């Protein structure tokens, strides 16, 4: 239907890539004897001149630009991110893809006000993948994403590393951050605020920037595509600009969780809210052509309900030269790992069902606001479990995300008949798209760490009203690893606190070198991520 937003100089301004947040200071663990990195983030408003010729946009971002820098840290380091609220609403910061302890998560309620920060410590364990960090805050997580708090975290490994896959962030690693917005007449934002279904977007962007082109050799260059947009998913695919409609054929190597165990050969990706996918693409057969990132049509070819636009059915153009001025010595092993399966389990799975409320999306009639009624499962910790989860409706869907897991999708079934089981759903994921009357059953293992964690659709307008409840990893008692202090995210001892602008500013008081050291020793003395050694 007819673009809202003003029209756009396409394929005009190049790729942005983000800048990679450097850590300002590194502290000696005293449990362990490693450097633990801290980085300090401030949260901000700025202004951003998206169309050329009219006015600029009001945005708030992590350090005053979005996307937000991106993280870039190897296995085996932990980190601590002091998040600073210097913003007008305050803030929940999740690292989506991080088993964080439970007051390291970003819980909805877990909130910074402005002139406040959260130390936030990560366990940065975790197999090699594409993570991202992004607002939180209850009732305002669409509105705080979409002026800009969403940024990308890259968790490598050298082992990863050593199958040559194509290298370099920003060169041929390339990160994909995916956005659907609306503007003003006067090239300002359209706000979320007071939507209640699902905010479409008509502009979309890669990396905060609507409709870019990339100059690309004719050679293979790793995506790391995100969809960050507040309701919009995608079918992607490739087509020469001689011919637009045929798509091309491309290999996935990666999903939320990390590699593939195969790379799937794939002509078009379906990628919903808050899916990460890392796919290859090979330039070399394509020398001196435009290839063009498109969108399928049709609401994702009948699997959606999105609203399609003029221009939603256009992402960026690549541009690609007659040869390349260095030898391409990049693979894609047709072997990647062996993916870390749960055990699988023959205990009944779990039902949720994700509708309406009256006006309020729900989570088995359960709005995330009714604390009495929002702790729908109480899982031991080492517990298998298959959650099947239900999408009853015709007229919207579902990304679902459970906190903490990684899981394996087993099954789909579709009342449409539409599909089963994607190949590039082969691997871990921790989330899953319940397209149109779709039901699919996910297995995961509720381990390392004991908890309160949510369980919500990343649909961030169904989030926010309110279909979003909760999730505790129990333990018995007798259970060490200082649960008693971790289980709670509301713990006092991880709460924000609040900051002077000009102690901040000097790095004095409280973000002097002794007080920020002193700080993160007592936090690292506590052993949150013990748990998970070996
Ligand atoms: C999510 O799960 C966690 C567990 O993984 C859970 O935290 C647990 O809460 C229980 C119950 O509140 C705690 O056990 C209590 O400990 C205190 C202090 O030592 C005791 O006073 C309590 O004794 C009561 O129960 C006894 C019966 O055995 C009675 O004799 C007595 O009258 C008391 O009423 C009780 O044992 C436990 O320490 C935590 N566990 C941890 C690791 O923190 C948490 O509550 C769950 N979250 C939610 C919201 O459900
Ligand atoms: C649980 O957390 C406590 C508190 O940080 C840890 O106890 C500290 O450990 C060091 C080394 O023995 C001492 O120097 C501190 O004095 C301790 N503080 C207190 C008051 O005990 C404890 O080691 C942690 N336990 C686990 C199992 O991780
Ligand atoms: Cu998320
Ligand atoms: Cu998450
Ligand atoms: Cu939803
Ligand atoms: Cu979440």
């Amino acid at each position: 239907v007819a673009q809202i937003s003003p029209q756009y100089p396409m394929f005009t301004v190049p790729l942005p890539i983000p800048p990679v947040k450097q850590p300002r200071l590194t502290v000696t663990n005293p449990v362990n004897g490693q450097e633990i990195w801290y980085y300090e983030v401030e949260i901000k408003p700025f202004t951003h001149q998206v169309y050329p010729d009219l006015g600029s946009a009001d945005l708030v971002g992590y350090d005053g630009m979005s996307p937000g820098p991106t993280f870039q840290v190897p296995r085996g380091v932990e980190t601590v991110v002091r998040f600073i609220n210097n913003a007008e609403a305050p803030n929940s910061v999740h690292l989506h893809g991080s088993f964080s302890r439970a007051a390291f998560d970003g819980w909805a309620e877990d909130i910074t006000e402005p002139g406040s920060f959260k130390d936030y410590y990560y366990p940065n364990r975790q197999s090699a993948r594409t993570l991202w960090y992004h607002d939180h805050a209850m009732h305002i997580t669409a509105e705080n994403a979409y002026r800009g708090q969403a940024g990308l975290y890259m968790l490598t490994d050298p082992a990863e590393d050593a199958l040559n896959l194509p290298s370099g962030y920003g060169e041929f690693d390339i990160p994909m951050i995916l956005t659907s917005k609306q503007y003003t007449a006067n090239g300002n934002l359209v706000t979320t605020n007071g939507e209640l279904n699902s905010f479409w977007g008509d502009v979309i962007h890669v990396n905060g920037q609507p409709w870019p082109f990339k100059n690309v050799e004719p050679r293979k260059y790793r995506f790391r595509f995100l969809d960050a947009a507040v309701s919009r998913s995608f079918g992607l695919y490739f087509a020469d600009t001689d011919a637009i409609d045929t798509r091309l054929p491309f290999k996935v190597i990666a999903s939320d969780s990390g590699l593939l165990e195969h790379p799937a050969d794939t002509s078009l990706l379906y990628i919903s809210m808050a899916e990460r996918y890392e796919v290859v693409f090979d330039f070399s057969d394509y020398a001196g052509k435009t290839i063009e990132l498109r969108n399928l049509g049709g609401s994702i070819g009948g699997i959606g309900t999105d609203t399609d636009y003029d221009n939603t059915d256009k992402v960026m153009r690549f541009v690609v030269a007659d040869d390349t001025t260095q030898p391409d010595t990049s693979v894609v092993p047709a072997n990647l790992r062996d993916v870390p399966f749960p055990s699988p389990t023959t205990n009944t799975p779990r039902q949720f069902r994700f509708g309406r409320t009256g006006p309020t999306w729900t989570i088995n009639g359960v709005a995330f606001a009714d604390v009495q009624n929002r702790l729908l499962a109480n899982v031991p910790v080492g517990t298998v479990e298959r959650w099947e989860l239900i999408n009853a409706g015709n007229t919207w869907t579902h990304p679902i995300h459970i906190h903490l897991v990684d899981f394996k999708v087993i099954s789909r079934t579709s009342g449409n008949n539409a599909r089963t089981v994607m190949p590039y759903e082969s691997g871990l994921k921790d989330v899953v798209w319940l397209g149109r009357r779709e039901t699919v059953v996910v297995e995961a293992h509720y381990a390392p760490f004991p908890g309160v964690y949510m369980f919500h659709c990343h649909n961030l307008i169904h989030e926010d009203h309110d279909m979003m409840a909760a999730f505790n990893a129990t333990v018995l008692p007798d259970y060490g690893y200082n649960a008693t202090v971790f289980v709670d995210p509301m713990e006092e001892l991880w709460q924000a606190r609040p900051y002077e602008l000009g102690e901040f500013q000097a790095q004095s008081g409280q973000f002097s070198v002794q007080a920020v050291t002193e700080r993160i020793q007592t936090m690292a003395e506590y052993r949150p991520y013990a748990a998970a050694d070996e």
